[PDB]
């Protein structure tokens, strides 16, 4: 009769534990409030009421305590739960989760000494005073003042406690506001300069540059608990796309590691207001962050919720999701509401988000709640109620607390601000554990400005390649293949004979093996590339007889390239930033993406955009990925078909890129190994196509392997003479071969063909030395199986007509230009194809 | 004493109520079980067992139940929570929902009668009657094979329920896979003409086409409530874009209505396996699905959990999730786990969930989960393990256990199949509902197949131009204003008494104004545009003394046009398709869509690459969108700066966008008015520019809007003699005022500029005309402000080349090419911006 109140407040505080964060105090000016907050969440609701004088505690549980009343149990529990800082934890269903922060947040709070209290005051004090500073010698500028205040002291307080948990190297990845804050205050970046680059006249690169809000950072950061190697990812004016860029950084930092030891390396990223809710990138990010070959054991993510939105105020149902940031309740990830106005709660709180990461290895959480003081770059108008100039600064309120707590007084914290602004203006170092960098460290010294006609070591022993042949094509018993399998592998252990000529997928993985016996890795990590997208990789070889699988590549020898295949989730968008993470942070490894079909790879736009055909020219950034990208007219559908290839050739700027498109399987051979052991990284975007994966053309020898060279731009291989040819045609792509298996089909002597394997660099040399056997000939042609606004037209007038001879002229062959880049329909597409051929054949 | 095991089962209950559905059974080949099915789950692991012959019910609470035993307690509930069903409810917050599904899903189980288990057998037979026959005609194609059998039955039987509850017009956007089936089964495509296109040879339309499995289909459908007019939208290769383009059709047809009563439009999207948790598309969609402005209540969107993700198997850890749809936990909306081995299941299931969404107004998941008998176009290979081969059909299964229900023999069942092979090989339409369609339906009869110089009746009447004008302007006295909103709206009220010209944002909602009163409403919904982006609009005047919104645009009369803006979440990529299926299902409605920047607007890449710019010529679908953009070379951002402007001229195929740059506000009066009420309907891709917001050369009298008129190519506007004119400058954008304020600013005579505010529909006419007054001329430049790969510079050679005189030539000017479009620094920036200018202007 009494036992059942105490089973039913058993039940209402599991229930309280559930959702006693929307009861709880957020905002630090008091507008996020709303008014469902006492309905059946306290105990005075639903059944129980207040003057007992008695309640009794967990009952034979020895807890040691002294609960004495449901009223006292309330609160004790709302100064824990349902204070500053609200847990969105108890959704999750993993027990030890749920026993581990409850023994964390309910049992004992974490309270600190006195000159922790007195560091954090005077760090979020030199904050304010930096923007405030800056405010007063530069007053109009895209300055995205943070004046939340809370974000500095604890990333500072995270990297304190990584080093007390041995982290070496945590890299953040964060959105435009808050950015000159954490650039100074916390990483260190040098103040005099940051002040010249705002009054300009600047000459850091040169490269084109960037906004001062873009360039991030490398530091190197003291802690008790040793150095820090701490960087800061570079950022384009598009948000929330960099949160995959700096998983990448950090899986490429876990990968030069001996051992992923994931505590070891931290990513932290700090997302936007109205982003970590609007932008559709982070729902790949966190979905990836726990697929293998992608999870670092999840990350710290920390959300500025700023309640705004850039225009936005805070109605009831204008917000789309209740809080801001919900999105991690897609993984059972815990959430953590915490204020601005006692960093004492947001000290505790990344403390147990460090603690979670580090522990259960899973992504955290950290909603930081706080407002906006002033705008992005003019007046604070559309969010219509102002409380905020009534509303007292963070160190205001946070120093008169602890003078109330007997620490430090008015003297002590004028006297900080008078330290940090003499600081700021003597153009120091403000933090105060910044140290030079090493050339270790600096990876990238053999990997800087070079061009694309260096040599590197192509010709490879033949007796080692038949041997690496041999080993990527038998395979042990045990995994027992398919036949289709069995078939594609005893074909390439007839071509590893001498038998059967290369085709593609054999040719393709023998680059791969060329490349990790000699110690450069490969990662290739496509969507759906574990055997390929078109059947013609098998790389992983399916044991589909017992289930587990067989990589013929990870087991060659011992004290190889480290090569691990991964499919990926259906991203994108945001497999793409993860590969460019992990190729801009290690030179090393030949990282290759390959997307499932042409305009498949659309998603990323952003990525390719503004990271990979933009980071030389911005920042000054290399980067050397590989799309691996299908490209074919078929006929098998408008946009199965092709990706767009001037959207790969109007980034026509400055040998930033290179496109080339492989037509011999030999082509692909000294392509990728053209990528990975040159000595530059500069992006390829490689037209890996679709009906030559299956061709009986496919001219590759293993003549041509060894004694094979780097060939931008393959001549006549057949025996023309060049007295009578009235026509030669450039041509890139399968269409050549279509030309192919028109001229000897047809016999034609009087043209010649010529393929052009590369387009972006403009081929110079390799262009006029095979076009002086065909000088005399004035009409050349440019065929292509591409419509006329696509393919490699709208590049002519840069380098084919230098190409073409003086008294000579060009026209256009190819597909009259249509928005689907293909018909979908299989019938008219043979027909302008077989037209379109027997059109550039034109002269007999 | 006994009383304690009371509670303790009811918590043990309400956490078998949280986390039951682990333990259910929901493959319907039994590989999707887990072994952590007993860890605090049942009864009998923490301190309960069996073997007590005694439990009470709820107690006081009268039930009406003879509820005697835990052990049957939890055998009657296993056989409802956790039998062929799972229910992830219990984590929605709102306890009306809670209480409401525990209503429905436990106090009563809903027991079919014989005749529509009759009917599901039929039709599930049918369905997969028709997948064989398929594959019996035709042996290889590009089929994407359903397999999974539920999907037809729920899916007519949800159709069924939504006509009985009175749901005129729901329409259903889905992936590629399980296309054809309900093509015919459900919809009720003619099969003749499938297995035509199938054949091939077919004659559909004047278009370039798309494969079979792409074309979506619009029908009419009857229920037992009356007439259903339910569509199938359209789709490209990419997956998962397409449920914002169907939220945005529905609230297309939510606002034809008189009254947005949101149980009468339904929306349905089938998503695909490892793609509602993998492509970010969802992530914004459902988010928005309660934002005001883009919600419907939410949605029914339905996720084939095929249990495969086109090569991948499940093992423990590579799931990167626990379940593949997890998302809706993002939203607290409800999760439904259904198989598929007893559609009686998935019948009760989506009854539940229409009746949620007509009765509390959120979007419900349904997880489908379902096997995959055959491939999508080849072998079953990458997943390893295939029980698929002994286990049996869903027909079988289904039949055999009606069989044994007394219902349905082998008799019956045979002649199913029978009569339903028989009907697809007499060609007859498959579903006994079809009907044939009205021309009212068919909105779009005046908006077919017309050309870009049509007449739209752009003379306005001047007295009511200013009537317009003051009423946009005249604000009253409650809604007090902002001083820079204050001097902006007595600028404009100037401009309306003809004081000051007219600069950008006072024509262009005066454009608005003009196109709300006729009739004609305007729906623009931008990223955060309800006051601009640049601070140019301000459409919502904020009371920042109450807090309210006044839009002087909604109070100009009754019976105007339905003028709303919605500022929109962080979208940038599924916002944009948002407004595509508005604008393609509302001809009426002018649908523009803001960016916040540029290439801000790089986000939705596959929106534009594949809907807007491929939409006519791939289905013949008209869309007559406006992307109002943003494009600048001021030097405040090297990404804030431009939207890349070949990215919408690589696109240059048969009149199919069309982009102008308008450099006057008058122009963008004409083209907002020639986009509004012309008679097509062509995407336009605005350059809405950043200076010429607050320029004092905003040359746009009023005379220049009555009288004014649709103006391509704006020729000289100031006086010259064109006898000693020896140079004239093409140029489009702002950089035109920068040549006028260098060409007037030294004085210079024999240099006329032209401008061309429109680009894409190659201006003819409008050029030839305009260039009759300095035809002698030869050397003519086309000057820009954008380098040199990008801008129009790769238009010239189609049409540039033939505005041109005869005896004429031309150059270029403009910055050389960079990766970067704008430069970081704004020094660097201004000086080859002047040295650029000096340049065009060479002769003097
Ligand atoms: N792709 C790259 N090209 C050139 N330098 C780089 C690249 N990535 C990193 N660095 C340099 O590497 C140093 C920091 O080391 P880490 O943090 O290991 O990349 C800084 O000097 C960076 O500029
Ligand atoms: N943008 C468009 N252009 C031409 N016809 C359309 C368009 N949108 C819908 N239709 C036609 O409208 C009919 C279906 O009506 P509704 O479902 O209201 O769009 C079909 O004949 C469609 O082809
Ligand atoms: O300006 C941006 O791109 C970011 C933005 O809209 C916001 O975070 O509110
Ligand atoms: O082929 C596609 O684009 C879709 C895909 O990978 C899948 O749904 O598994």
């Amino acid at each position: 009769d009494t036992n059942v109140k105490q089973v039913k407040v058993l039940q209402l505080i599991n229930a309280y534990r559930f959702r006693g964060h929307q009861h709880a105090n957020l905002d630090p000016l008091g507008l996020y409030q709303q008014d469902k907050v006492a309905d059946l969440d306290p105990s005075f609701h639903d059944l129980t009421e207040a003057d007992f004088q008695e309640t009794f505690n967990v009952g034979s549980f020895a807890s040691g305590k002294e609960t004495m009343k449901l009223g006292e149990l309330l609160e004790a529990l709302k100064q824990t739960y349902c204070g500053p800082i609200g847990a969105e934890y108890m959704h999750i269903t993993s027990t030890e989760e749920k026993r581990w922060i409850q023994q964390r947040i309910e049992s004992g709070r974490a309270t600190f000494n006195s000159e922790e209290k007195k560091r954090f005051l005077s760090e979020l004090t030199a904050a304010e005073g930096l923007e405030r500073y800056l405010g007063a010698k530069f007053p109009g500028a895209k300055r995205f003042s943070l004046e939340g205040d809370a974000l500095i002291p604890m990333l500072k307080e995270m990297i304190r406690h990584a080093g007390n948990s041995g982290t070496r190297e945590v890299v953040l990845g964060m959105a435009h506001r808050g950015r000159l804050n954490v650039l100074v205050n916390v990483l260190g970046k040098k103040p005099q300069d940051l002040f010249d680059e705002f009054a300009g006249k600047h000459k850091e690169h040169l490269g084109t540059g960037d906004v001062k809000y873009h360039m991030g950072f490398s530091s190197d950061f003291q802690t008790d608990g040793g150095l820090v190697h701490l960087a800061l990812a570079f950022n384009p004016s598009h948000l929330e796309i960099v949160s995959p860029v700096v998983i990448g950084s950090v899986r490429a930092r876990l990968d030069r590691l001996d051992e992923p030891s994931s505590n070891k390396v931290l990513p932290i990223t700090i997302h936007g207001d109205a982003a970590v809710t609007g932008q559709g990138v982070v729902q790949e990010t966190l979905n990836m962050s726990k697929a293998r070959g992608y999870e670092v054991g999840g990350t710290v993510r920390i959300v500025i919720n700023n309640q705004v939105g850039f225009t936005t105020s805070n109605p009831l149902d204008a917000r789309s999701t209740p809080y801001m940031t919900d999105i991690g309740k897609m993984v059972q990830a815990p959430i953590f509401h915490v204020n601005a106005d006692d960093p004492e709660a947001v000290a505790f709180v990344t403390r147990l988000a460090l603690d979670f990461r580090n522990t259960f290895k899973r992504d955290v959480f950290i909603d930081l709640v706080c407002y906006r003081r002033h705008g992005h770059n003019e007046a604070d108008e559309p969010s219509a109620t102002q409380k905020i100039k009534k509303h007292p600064t963070p160190r205001k309120i946070y120093a008169d607390k602890l003078e109330q707590e007997k620490v430090a007084t008015l003297e002590d914290a004028t006297e900080m601000v008078n330290l940090y602004r003499d600081a700021l203006d003597a153009g120091d170092c403000v933090v105060a554990e910044w140290r030079p960098m090493n050339m270790h460290s600096f990876t990238w010294s053999p990997y800087l400005n070079h061009e694309w006609d260096e040599e590197y070591p192509n010709k490879v022993e033949m007796k080692r390649l038949q041997e690496l042949a041999k080993r990527i094509s038998t395979v042990p018993e045990a995994v027992e293949m398919q036949s289709r399998v069995a078939k594609i592998y005893g074909d390439r252990q007839a071509m590893a004979a001498g038998e059967k000529l290369f085709d593609w997928g054999g040719a393709e993985n023998l680059a791969y093996a060329t490349l990790v016996d000699e110690g450069i890795p490969v990662r290739l990590s496509g969507e759906d590339s574990g055997r390929g997208t078109f059947f013609h990789r098998h790389a992983v070889i399916h044991n589909q007889s017992n289930g587990s699988t067989y990589t013929p590549l990870q087991h060659i020898h011992n004290g190889q390239g480290a090569f691990r295949v991964w499919d990926s989730v259906l991203s994108e968008e945001a497999v793409l930033a993860f590969e460019y993470g992990y190729a801009t942070a290690e030179p090393r490894t030949l990282t290759i993406w390959e997307a499932q079909f042409g305009d498949f790879a659309n998603g990323a736009q952003v990525v390719i955009d503004q990271f990979i055909s933009s980071g030389e020219q911005k920042w000054g950034r290399m980067c050397g990925l590989v799309m691996l990208l299908p490209h074919g007219y078929e006929g098998q559908g408008p946009e199965h078909s092709s990706a767009r290839l001037e959207r790969y050739l109007q980034l026509c700027a400055e040998q930033n890129m290179q496109v080339c498109v492989p037509s011999t399987p030999a082509q692909v051979y000294h392509m990728l190994r053209r990528q990975a052991l040159r000595g530059m990284r500069r992006p390829l975007v490689v037209m890996s196509p679709k009906s030559l994966l299956r061709h009986p053309l496919a001219v590759s020898s293993l003549e041509e392997l060894a004694n094979g060279t780097f060939l931008p731009a393959i001549g006549e291989i057949d025996e023309l003479d060049p007295k009578g040819v009235k026509r030669v045609v450039m041509c890139s792509g399968k269409v050549y071969y279509d030309l192919l298996e028109q001229r000897r089909k047809n016999n034609q002597h009087d043209v010649a063909i010529v393929r052009i394997e590369q387009l972006y660099p403009f081929p110079h040399k390799a262009m006029q030395e095979v076009l002086q056997q065909f000088a005399h000939v004035k009409d050349f042609v440019w065929c292509q199986e591409e419509p006329l606004n696509q393919g490699a037209w709208y590049c002519s007038q840069h380098h084919f007509r230098e190409v073409i001879p003086f008294g000579a002229s060009l026209r256009y062959a190819g597909r009259p230009a249509s928005a689907s880049p293909a018909v979908g329909h299989m019938s008219v597409h043979q027909k302008q194809q077989q037209d379109l051929v027997n059109d550039a054949l034109n002269v007999e």
